[PDB]
Order: structure tokens, then C-alpha cells, then sequence
DNA sequence: TTGCAGTGGGGTGATCT
DNA sequence: CATGAGATCACCCCACTGCAA
DNA sequence: TTGCAGTGGGGTGATCT
DNA sequence: CATGAGATCACCCCACTGCAA
């Protein structure tokens, strides 16, 4: 590659670099405000951060409840002379 | 007010902007791989995307399960 | 035993290699010190140059001491 | 370079390597025992080491002497 | 009402891998 | 990161030399 | 009088640069 | 070590948009 060639190649490289990021921001955008909405990059990332924590918290609550529900039906089976 | 004076000023505005995004990718990073690691931006995003989807399905599945378990409780 | 003889001599050859290598390490400690990392030939190149350097420095000093003593005597 | 070529090359590189050391051990030999004498590698280096130390010690001795001679000459006039 | 901050696209150079 | 290659080192094997039993 | 350690040459793979 | 080259990042400059004064 000559200087101009490196440049031109690098620009195509950098184009691929940008999509590697911008394409994932769109993916995150669709996950947090949906495919139809329009939202700016930092806002999408801000929503993605809080959505993840929300989902993480929910997951914990959902699990705590699943165990309780399971412990409940299990106990329902116990007929033992009390 | 010179063009260059104006380019320089906006340059400071653009760094603000760039950091509005970068600071946030670092936040996502700390959530997916933690603080000690080093992971490029696109990989932080890829992980965050997959983590969200993973949690989304994990949560939906627990919800489905919890429904039955709850109804089982009823039908008992 | 061709082999056993080899193994045994191999130990002899290591002792030998070490007889040269440990000296290069000493020469190295002398010319660039202990913390440095320097390859064998540079250690030797330096040693050679260092000796030549001190040789000339000491000659010059001896001829000058000569002249100084002559002066003192011739006074 | 194929393994075969790399091999052949390496042997010539290693020939150059050895010479870069051996050629110097003989430069040292000549300094410690002379052009004509023959002494083995480790004894040449042992001699080089001790010779350097001696050259170092001598230089210090010589400098001190040089100063004393110089301080001598001075007084040899500086007598007020 | 419109001129700047904000926002984003694309290019470059330095540096990394 | 990859390839490419010369450099550096330890160690291999071989040859031989000379001294200590 | 001679085998065995010592010495040195060159090759080679592993690794560094 | 030396290319070589893609990837990564920050910053550049440019264009445009929307809102605060
Ligand atoms: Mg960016
Ligand atoms: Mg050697």
C-alpha cells in the first residue's frame, strides 16, 4: 500500500469500525425504546444501563418468587399428621 | 470568533458530546465485565445487548413458570 | 552406553560451558553492572575496549607522572 | 525460507554468532597473554577479569600519585 | 426567529493487536 | 496480531588432546 | 600408557529481537 | 527487531437540527 492507498483502506476500515459500534447502539435502541422510536446515542446507552439493572432486579425478584411458589406447592403435598 | 477560534470552541463541545457516549459505554462495561477488565466499545455493546436479551428471556421464563406454579398452588 | 557415555559427557560439557559463561557474567558485572542485560559479545567488546581504555589512561598517567617526577628531580 | 532453507541459514547465522564471541575472546587473549601465547577460553576470561581489576586499581593508584607529584611540584615553588 | 450547543457522519493519525 | 528473519543462547554430538592413575 | 575430563567446532531447536 | 495491516480510539472538520434567548 502507498500512502494514499493506506488512507483509502483505513477509511474503509474505520467505516467498518463505526458500524461495529453504531449498529450495536441501534440494537440497544430497539431493545429499550423499540424499533419504531428514535433516540440519540447517549440517551439510548443511558436507558440500556438502567434497563439492564431493572432486568437484573426483576430477575432476582422473579427468582425469589419462583422458589417461594415452588416451596409452597411442595409443602402443599405434605399431609403428615400434624 | 476566528474560524479556528470557532473550530476550537466547538472542538470542546464535541469532546463533551463524545464523552456523553463514552462515559456511558464505560458504565455498560462495568456492568458486563466489571472494572478491572479492558474490553473494546463494540464488545461492551455486544455483551450489553446479549445480556439484556438473556435477562429478558430469563425473566419471561421465570414469569411463565411462576404463572403455572401460582396456578398449581390454586389447583391444590 | 554410547548414549550413557553421551549423557555423562553432556554433564561435563555443561560444566565447561559454565566455565566460560560464568566468566562472561563476571566481566559483564564489571563493565555494565548487575542490573543490566547485555549479550555475550557486547560484554566482551566492552571488556576489550575497557581494557584498552584503561591501558591508555594508565600509560598517559605514568608518562605524566614520569615528567612530574623528572621535573621534581630536575629541581 | 522453508525449514530446510531456514536450517541452512541458521547454521551460517550461528557461524557468525560464534565468531562474534570467539573473535573477541582472542582479542582478550592477546591483551592478557599476548598475540603469540595460546591459552584456553575460560582462562583468558578469568585473566581479563583480574587484569581489568588490576587496571582499575592501578589507575586509581596512578591518579593519586599524579596528584601528589603535582602537589609536590607546586610546593617546590609555592614556598613563601 | 435564528444562531449556537448538540448531534452525528466521515476522515486521519497515533497507537494497538 | 501476523509473517519473516537474523540473533542469541543452551545443548547436542563429534573429535581430539593430555594427564592421572 | 591411556580413558576420561576438558576443550572446542559446528549443528539445531527454542526463543528473543 | 522489521514490515504489513486491520482494529481501535480520539480528535478533526463538516453538516444539520432544534431550541433558548
Ligand atoms: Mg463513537
Ligand atoms: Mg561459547
Amino acid at each position: 500500500q502507498s500512502r494514499g492507498e493506506k488512507r483509502t483502506a483505513h477509511n474503509a476500515i474505520e467505516k467498518r469500525y463505526r458500524s461495529s459500534i453504531n449498529d450495536k447502539i441501534i440494537e440497544l435502541k430497539d431493545l429499550v425504546v423499540g424499533t419504531e422510536a428514535k433516540l440519540n446515542k447517549s440517551a439510548v446507552l443511558r436507558k440500556a444501563i438502567d434497563y439492564i439493572r431493572f432486568l437484573q432486579h426483576s430477575n432476582q425478584k422473579l427468582k425469589q418468587e419462583n422458589l417461594s411458589l415452588r416451596t409452597a406447592v411442595h409443602k402443599s403435598k405434605s399431609l403428615k399428621d400434624l
